[PDB]
Parts: C-alpha cells; structure tokens; sequence
C-alpha cells in the first residue's frame, strides 16, 4: 500500500551509512536527472571511503561524550540567481557523524510524522522511485477542485530560520518555555555550525530531513485546521474556489509564521486563476530530437545540438524552470538511443570547423562556465560522452583552448571571485583546470595567491592539487603559504581549541592526509621547518603542518581522536585519481 | 499533433502521463488566448486513442489505473478539470461515453467519480450553496447531473 | 562647536533617568511633531512616576547581580502598511533598567562612536534640537558632487538581526570566535526578551541606541574603504557619478552584509539619476491655510478642515511619506496663529450639520481610526483642541454617537484584531473606548472576553479599566477570568519561576497595584478565593491574585523584589486618571 | 463623506449606459417587485407615460430633463431600499456607488447581491470602472488650487 512503500522508502532512507554515503554532498541513489541536487564533483569529493569504513567499523564509540563538540562548517557560497547568492555549509564530519547517529537513532520522530503527511511532495527527497514527476502527480491530486490557486513562499527559510524555534514547531512553542528529543536536535544543529542559531547548516541531506520535519509539523497545525495545500519545502500550492476561503487560509497561515518567526517573501505571492499557466513544461526539450538518425550525417547532428542548446536557454529565459539542466542529459540519452557510433561521437565533439572556428563541446563548456551551478552536469555529461567514444585528449585540447582564448577573461573572472568570495564560481573554474590538465592560465604565484584567508576548503584543495600536479614547482612556497594560513586561523580561536573543530577542518585533513601517505615529502617539509627554526619535539617539530603534534593539541580531543582514527586508518575524504596522481580523465 | 509520435506499443504509464501533460498543455494554450483550446482535449483524446488501435483492455487499464503511491488517475484528472468550467459537462459525458463503447467500464468510472465526491463533499457542497445562492444555474445543473448519471 | 554641541546631545541623553522617562516610550523632549516616535497613550501609560521614585532613590542596588535575568517583554504588535505589520517588544521594566544603567555606565563606548560618526542622521534620536530638517541638512551635506542616488535598505533589519552578531560588528568577527562590553551587552538585550537571539527589543530608546552603535561600526568599516553616503537608521543613500563607483560600493556593502547575516532588501534598491525626485515636500500642506483668517465664517473654516484631510491623505498616497501625520499638528497650529476665538473652536469642532449631518471632529476621528498609528496623533490634537476651547463633553458626545452609528463595524473589527492578534488596533478601539467615555459598544461578556490569551498586555489593561469603569457590573466574573488567565500564563513555564519575570508582566503589575490601592476591595476578593476554595497561608489565600503569596513564590526572586519596591513604594506604571477614577477628559 | 466612514477600502461600481438602455417595463419590477409584475397602478401608467413621451419605445428613458432625473431617482431609491434590507451601507450619484469595507468578505458579499439586483432587473455593471482605492485615498477632483 502506500503506507508500506514509504515505510520501505524511510527504513532505506534512515541509515547512517547511507546518509553518510549520500547524505553528505546530497546525492539520490536511483536503485537499491532532475531534482539531482549534487553540487560537488564525485570523482574529487566523496564519501565512498568514509562509508566503506563505516560498513565494517562502529563509530559509536567516538560520540558518547553527552556535550556536543562545537565545530566550524565549510562555508561555500553558491549563485542564487545571476544577482543573488545562497550560502552552504559543509559541516564538519564529526558533527555531522553525531547529527546523523542521533536521527538514525530516533528515527521513529521523524518516520511517523512523514507516514501521517499528506500535503509535502518533498518528504521523499529524490530518492530511488519518488523523482519529479511523481511529486507532480501528488501535487496534481492535491489541487483537486479550485478554480484559483495561491502561491506563497517563506522568505530565506533555511539561511533564517532559528533554530531554536523547531522546539517550538515540533512541541509546542508554549511547552517550550519550560533535555528532550527537540532540544537535543537543536543542540546538534547549533554544535555543526559552531552553535550559530541562525538557520541551518544546507546542502546535504539530514538538513533537508530537519527541514521537512519541521514543515510536516507546521502542515499538522494547518491541517488541524482544515486547509488542504501541497507544499514543497516552503512554496506552497493552495487551490481555492471562493475568497473567503483564500483570507481565511492567509489568516491562519499568517499566525503560524508569524508565532515561529517566519517571513512571507511577499514578491511571490500570487494567485492564478483558471484557467491555469503551466510555464514549466519539458514536452518540447525531450523531444526535439526526435526527427533525427543516426545516417544524418555529423555535420547535422552538431547543427542540432547547437540548435538545442539555444533553444533550452530561450526555454529558461522563459520561465520554463531547470530547462538548462536538461541540456546535457538528453544530449546523453538522444546520443544512446539513436545508436550512434563511437567514432561518429568522436568527430561530432571532437570536430572544429575550419572557417567558423566552431566546437560544440567548447559551446557545451561556456554554457556551463555562465552559470557555476553546471558544473556537476557538465562535467557528468562530460564522463558520458567519454565512455560513448569521444576522446578525453581531445576534449582536454578544446578546454585548453577555450582556457588560452578566453585567458584575460578567466583571470579577471578569478580576481572577482576571489574578492567577492564567490565560492562556487572559483570552485567550478580551478575544478576544470584540474580534470583538464589546465597547466598555463594560472602561473606559481598566482596559484600561490589562492591559497589565503576567505577561500573555501574546497578551492584550497583544489587549487593545492593544481600546485601538486606541475611538478617544476617547489614545495616550500607552498608549505610556507598553507603554515601561514594554518596560523592565521588558528590565531582566530581560543588557544585550547583542537585546530579539526576550527576552520578549514576539511583542508587540514587533506593535507594532513597527504602527508601520511608521502606526497608532501617528509624531508623536505623537515627542511621547510627547519628554515623556519620550529622547536623539535618528542613527537615532530611542533609546527601546524606536523599531524603527530597537533593531534594532541586543545583541551577536547574528541574531533581529534574521531580524525586520527580514520588518517591512521588510510580513509580519504578527497580522492587523488585512481592512480594517486591526481588525474581523473 | 500532442500525440504523433506515441503508439500502441507504449507502456499504459507512458499513456497516462502523456494525458495528463497534454491536458496540462491545452489549459496553458486557453490560457495564452487559444480560444477554445480546452475543448479540443477531449475530442483528441478519444480521436488518438480510436486511431493508435489501442486495445479495450488497455483503455480500461488507462483509465482505471489509481496508481498505489501518488493516488493518481487521469479520469479523476479529467473530471475534475470538467468541474473546473460548467461549459464542459457535456464535453466531459461525450467523452465518457466513447471511452465507454472503446472499453472503459462504467463501474469503474462510477467508482472513481464516487472517490472524488467523497473526497471533495465539503467544497462541492459549498459550490452547492454559492450556486443555488446566486442562481449559477448551469454550476448547479453540471453537479447534479454527475450525480444523476455516476 | 559640533563635538561640543554632540556631546552636551548626548550627556544630555545618556542618563538613565532621562532614558527611563523618555527612553522607555520612545518619546522625544524639546527642551531641557514630524519624527516624534510616540506610539503609547502618554496620559495612561508613562514612567513619570518611576522616574520621579528614580530620583530620589538608587535602584542599582538590585542589578548586583552577575547573571541577568532572563524576562518575557510585552510583545505589541503594530501595523506596517495596510497589509503588513511591525513587531514591538516592550522590555520587563527590571530588564529594561538593567540594560539601562549598564548602557549608562558604558556610555564612553558609544559617544566616541557616535562623535566620530559622519554619515548617521539617526544618531540624534529626534532629541532636543535635531529634529527632521537638521537630519535632511546633513542628508544634503553629504550627497554633494552626486550626479545619480543609490538607495539601498536592510530587510527587517531590527526583527530578524542575529543578536551574537553585535560583537563581530563592534569588536569584529574573528575577534569574537576567542567578559567584555559587547558580549554583555548582547547577555543583558537577550535577556531583555527571554535570552531570544533572534532581533532586538523594538519600541524604546535603548534599542535604537544599539542599533544605532551597530550601524555606526558598519560606517566605520565602509568609511575606511573610503566611501561616501548617508544613512538613516538601516536606509542608504550613495551618491555617485560613474558605474565603477556604484559597482565597488556594492561590491564592499554586499560583503559586509554578507559576513554579518544582514539581508538586502533588494525591492527597495533603485538608482535616482539627476534631476532629482523628491515626492515628501511638506511646503503645501504647511501653506494650506495662508488665505484663511478668523475672520472667515465658521463653515469656511470646516470646509477648509475637511479640504485639507482628503488633500493630505492624497498627498500621502502620492508618495510624500508621512503627509498624514502632518494633518493634526498644523490645523492645530493654524487655529493657534490665526487666533480663533474658543468660542469659535467649540462652533467648528462641534457643529453638526442639520441637512448632511457631517461634523468635522468625527471625520478627524474617522481618519484617526484608518491607520492605528495616528491614536496618540488623535489624542493629543484632541487635548489641544480641548485647551483651546472645544468642550470634552461635546467631543464624548460626537465620538459615542459615531460608535453607535459603526457598533457593527467596529464588533467585527474587534472580533478580527482579536483572533489576527492585532494589537495596536485593538488597543486604539479600547482607548478611544476609555478616553471618551464609550460605555454601550461592548455589552459586559463581550468585555470578559478580551482578558483571555493572545491580547496584548496594554489591551488587557484597557479592557479591566473599561470593565472597572462600569459600576454596575460585578468584578466576580472579572476576577475569575484574571485568574483563570494568571493560572494558563505561569502554566506555560517552570513551576521554578517568578511570576513577574513572565509573560503579562505588566498586567499583573497593573492588578496587584490596583488591590493594594483598594480598588478591588480586599472583601470581594477574599469571597473570590472563598469560592474557589484557595487555601490560606502565613500571608494570604495563596493564589495567582495575593500579590504578597505571589511575591515569594520562584527561585530568583530579583524581579519580584524589584516590582515590590516599586509597589510598596506607591508607584504606578498605569495612571488612574487625575482623580484615580480612570478618566482622562 | 458621512457614509464613507468606518471603510479602509472604497470599492467603486458604476451602471453602464444607465439611462439609455434602461427597460421601461423594468421601472414597476424595481418599485413594486418583479413577482407583483407579472400579474392599472401607479407605476404601470407612470411605465405609459415615459414610453408615451418617446414614441412607445421602452429602450430607456429620455434624457435632458427634471422628471427623468425624478424618475431614474426613484428607480435607483427602490434599488437602495432593496440594498438596504439586505444591511449594506454606501454612497451613491445617480448610478456611480461607493461602497466602503474593511474586509474582502464584505465586498464579496455587496457584490454577490449588487449582482443579483442587477441581474434580476437587467442591469448592466460597467467592469471597466470598477476599482477599489485602498488607503490613503486617492482625491483626485480637487479645486482648491483652481479656486
């Protein structure tokens, strides 16, 4: 029945394997492309190796501590749209291990409240057989019988919302005012934020859980009252046939957010009448291949595909919503389905036209440079087209090229981004750089100069990896800079704080890791140490780059010992390629 | 030409969904001032479902499928958009009768018709009210002649 | 000098006496009506006594203490627009003296801040001379060699501020993740709103003091980069001439807000290009009444009246900000410069016309009733026109005959303040309901049924004082309705916890004084408790209504002695009128 | 102004070509009720005499005078007692009505029945100037500067 397949959907859901596996970087497991909300490269950022120790080794023993360890999230700032920006936050592995063992743990406050729903399309998550269109048919069936439909929509909810109001969402806000399960929950989610209590820490999956819990407690209440809506996340959906149905809705949907602190973004508040607009439509994008075949010759297929792209941006400049992530995997599918050969995927991507100068790949590649939110899709559609045939040389020459032609551009772009931390659009661009071999847009000291202060951990790794890979260069300018930058944030905390429950955790770990594993070459960060006259010790040079010393620094040690554990035990948070050098095509 | 490159081969969901969204497409067409574009649906549904020679037990499947997780079926869809515009009653009984004669079981329909008048009671019953009020005479004759023929 | 004529300002200001008489209400002293902030009835709600019982004894000696107690203020709610509304939190009286004399101590943290300040024309606080011109001179002063105007506005930037962010705008954020003046400042504003770190108190001076030192650090920093506008309170002007100079101060402002959890309200963002538009022009409704002498008939001076209301009232819905506020103080003084006789007064304000039966002190109150924020506006033009010779019997007369004409509207707006939790627009009904005498709109259970839940501590005031002015009926359903709502408040929180350091703070205040007072005379309430069966005590019936049970009852007990001193002592938070028979005509 | 008070919303109505497309035999519905219509009065022969005074034709009534005003007064009087009974309360000339409210509720209420008498005596609501002022209030007509 239905109650069975969603008790089935929560038991796979609440493990805290998977919601390490996936749950972290907030990717959907189809089986045991469009609400994908993946914004990391797998092949750089995984869990894998986190999760393979977990499936053989409990951690429990690390989280029994009764005061939550604060930590410091990964702050990473991604484009809400061409002006805005939404704002990220990776929390720490250690916090996030100990939210998650506490939900998976009382999985039962959360189960219960999700099977009694009725009004959330989000409660499924994208997970292995509730993807959109089945959320469309639920909303579809809740819009039953109004000829008027009012949309609203709470304004920043997750970058606002306070945290000390989900008590109050899930108890009651009066039997608040007087150790539960909600007031440890809060405790959690405050300690993976360094116990900020403005919003929630977004971007992987037990924040979107919390989240759904507490909107399934705000749809009990206005259930309660007899209202009928379907909600996903905070954009609601509620149909209606005459006025006084439509202001007594808004006045109780006023008092609840108004008793827990939420605002109404009052520039989407609006109501259709019937009959009704339905902009997002994705009939046309799916099949505008359908009039060709694999005997068309390449030439057409690339007029095509160009012809498709142009189209599905005049499509989202239309208001048809995510038109542009259908670009790439219906290129993927029409080129599987059609039955086209290996060599002619070669040649349709891998062709630049003599006179016009035009690749469709290089086109493909400045689609996804406008907008940095591409970037997981193009490179995805980028590992597609390479099993199908088109040459990973071939494509790292076009890349090469587009990066050489648009040089001043791109470093510019860099400069912005740099100053204006701009997360996800440094990301995307020293990500490419990475996978694509880009060895001349960046020389040593302007490599040199990304690895500073207000640079997310992920940009450091990655722009550290494009320092690793040129080889000409010494580690000494590097081991100098990254020492700086440990001092530097370390000197923001209190003296006793353990550095793994500071800022940049994540990258202190890789490099941390690196070392263990001999990367960064014993002899001569011993070298670099010795130039800076650093005081020896019974266990290194008690320097920050020195793991063996700072892992028994700070008065709490248990984000120490929880780090120690997995670098002793080889698990890596970043992946260096499959063959430990850093390539991944 | 919603339907052109979809046939009788197709799974039953395929057809489901491809209803719904073109049901979906002619209100958006109405809505950007095609006249009369919501009084084509019906006629073309039942025109590609006569023309694809879809079988009668696929039209019962097509029409009586109420899927087990979204509590979805495109009759109940189709209703409820009838509903929508009094002008569309005796669109909605033609309809109903030539998907009638090309399988779909009355009982079947019936019951689903049942399902959402019980579902909707409160605000049909409203409707009721509002119509009988103020003389909405074709609002009233639309739901009492559903549930004369249901 | 400027910073000596600054810093008598505000050694003038930072007194804790003046910022309890003045600061409390957010009233403004001339001496030792256009930005006046009054938003409170000032003949029934006003600290003249407490800052009267301040002068001549120290209350210091109850702030001893380290840890602040943590009290719930009178949450007030007031409308923003015809369709949104503002928050006001009117702190615990205990809280807000704590606050005070630690603001009053540390007054060398602000005045330096505010002296060195150059962009502010908030930080005068509308006080003794700098009032609205002087602020729009310095607005003028520093928009010089501006051909284009960037408006820019912080969103809900007093009800949403993170309230642990004060610290990293005045010491700096890395500075804040390591005692000193901003952490306890920020301990004694949470405190003030039961330790919610979510916003600042709204509604008195102290808040506005704060914010103005938030913001005032926020110039500091956009100030050493060099930049040039003006700001009042959380609204920006930016004047500049080329693009480059618009996108870098967005650029730096964005950061700012950004790293300090500020939102842009990007609704509010436009560029003014030259010329310039300025809508708020005061100089014709000031001008209205030029031709206009006292000489001219009475009915040329009511239709001049009842002319220059639907001119102002346009002039407000054409942009020019606050052209209603304007209507009250400038017939007022037009009827005081044109030297009217009071014979005169009284033929104008209360002529009723036989034929359209129109009289212009209705349609004053008419407007007055439109928006809720014009009560106090009402009220004092209704004193003044009352000195001048407009007889209050005459002005009770015209307002009962015009609620008994609207008693239906005003039964449902009532009914709909009171389910919405309007409060400023209930609390005008029932005060206009108690300065003039309105003793039929609401019948006596209509009356119990405003003391429940949800009503605002000044409209359950305003509700007793009705119910009390009324002889006829019995004060038995009144005191059982009191009780039963002191019983469900202090049911709300741990059984631990003083009664005055809880919500309805001041309604019980109100209530505990009046019995000592003997207004509810001590027999009716011991037959209350009789039939109720409370068991006795050393000192009385041990219930909600015994102030000297109530007194001893919580672990900390420094609110209930502060509001002990202030009862034994005779002072009085409400005023009873000048006679204590609650008339205030 | 009197009858505006207590609304912080006006909401403007007006019947379209009022005068010229008035159905004379409608003039007795509005006066006597359309029921006692269908079955020699006062209203009947004043019926003859407007129809009379234009050739027998009943399509509205002539325009340019006192006793039509007097005549379209009366019409629209009924139309207000009718309005009336039902507690309504509004200002209006001729055929333009202000109606102030608070409440949406309110207005949908006014205009189900407002339409309902307009629709029973084949009245025509001009939807092109309908419009509700929210406050503060638009006064556009104003001569003080002209005077």
């Amino acid at each position: 029945s239905m109650k069975k397949e969603f008790t089935e959907l929560y038991d796979f859901i609440f493990d805290p394997i998977f919601l390490v596996r996936y749950g972290y970087y907030d990717r959907s497991i189809k089986n045991k492309e469009f609400g994908k909300s993946d914004s990391f490269y797998f092949k750089v950022f995984n869990m894998e190796s986190f999760a393979d120790y977990l499936r053989s080794h409990d951690l429990k023993t690390h989280f029994n501590g009764k005061k939550p360890l604060s930590t410091d999230p990964v702050y990473f700032n991604i484009p809400k749209n061409i002006e805005a920006r939404r704002q990220y936050k990776m929390p720490n592995l250690y916090s996030y291990m100990a939210l998650n063992y506490y939900i998976c743990d009382n999985k039962k406050e959360f189960i219960e409240v999700f099977i009694d729903n009725k009004f959330s399309t989000s409660k499924f998550f994208n997970q292995l057989n509730f993807d959109y269109p089945k959320t469309q048919e639920i909303t579809q069936t809740l819009l039953y019988g109004g000829i008027k439909k009012l949309h609203l929509d709470l304004s920043n909810f997750y970058h606002t919302l306070y945290t000390h109001s989900i008590p109050w969402m899930i108890d009651g806000k009066s039997a608040s005012k007087q150790k539960g399960f909600s007031n440890t929950l809060d405790t959690l989610i405050t300690a993976c934020q360094y116990d900020e209590t403005h919003g929630i820490p977004t971007g992987n999956l037990l924040s979107r859980i919390i989240t759904e819990l507490y909107m399934c407690h705000f749809d009990k209440q206005m259930e309660y009252k007899k209202f009928v809506y379907s909600r996903y996340v905070d954009d609601f959906i509620f149909p209606f046939t005459f006025e006084n149905e439509k202001q007594e809705f808004l006045n109780e949907f006023n008092l609840i957010c108004r008793e827990n602190n939420l605002i109404i973004n009052d520039n989407k508040t609006k109501v259709d009448n019937f009959p009704f607009v339905d902009k997002s439509s994705k009939s046309d994008i799916f099949s505008f291949f359908e009039n060709i075949t694999s005997t068309n010759s390449n030439d057409k297929w690339i007029k095509e595909i160009s012809n498709f792209i142009d189209y599905c941006v005049n499509e989202e400049h239309l208001g048809n919503k995510g038109a542009i992530k259908c670009i790439f995997p219906v290129i993927t599918n029409t080129l599987k389905q059609k039955k086209v050969d290996t060599k002619n995927i070669d040649n349709i991507f891998s062709k630049r036209n003599m006179v016009t100068n035009f690749n469709v790949f290089e086109k493909i590649l400045d689609l996804s440079l406008k907008d940095s939110r591409l970037t997981n899709k193009f490179l995805t559609f980028f590992e597609n087209i390479n099993e199908f045939g088109f040459s990973s040389l071939s494509a790292s020459n076009i890349v090469k090229k587009y990066f050489s032609n648009n040089s001043k551009g791109l470093k510019e772009k860099i400069d912005h981004y740099r100053k204006n931390n701009f997360n996800q659009e440094l990301y995307q661009i020293l990500l490419y750089m990475v996978v694509f071999e880009i060895d001349d847009l960046l020389n040593q000291e302007e490599l040199l100069n990304l690895i500073d202060l207000n640079i997310d951990d992920y940009s450091l790794i990655l722009g550290t990896i494009l320092y690793l890979k040129n080889s000409s260069y010494k580690l000494e300018k590097l081991l100098k800079k990254i020492d700086q930058l440990f001092i530097n944030t370390h000197a923001n905390y209190d003296v006793k704080t353990s550095r793994m429950a500071e800022k940049l955790w994540l990258f202190r770990y890789f490099f941390y890791f690196l070392n263990c594993k001999n990367i960064f070459s014993q002899k001569e960060i011993n070298s670099y140490c010795q130039s800076q006259n650093y005081n020896s010790g019974q266990n290194g040079y008690q320097t920050e780059l020195n793991w063996n010393y700072i892992k028994g620094q700070g008065k709490d040690l248990r984000a120490n010992n929880f780090f120690n554990e997995l670098i002793v035990k080889e698990v890596w948070l970043i992946s260096c390629g499959e063959n430990e050098d850093f390539k991944y095509l």
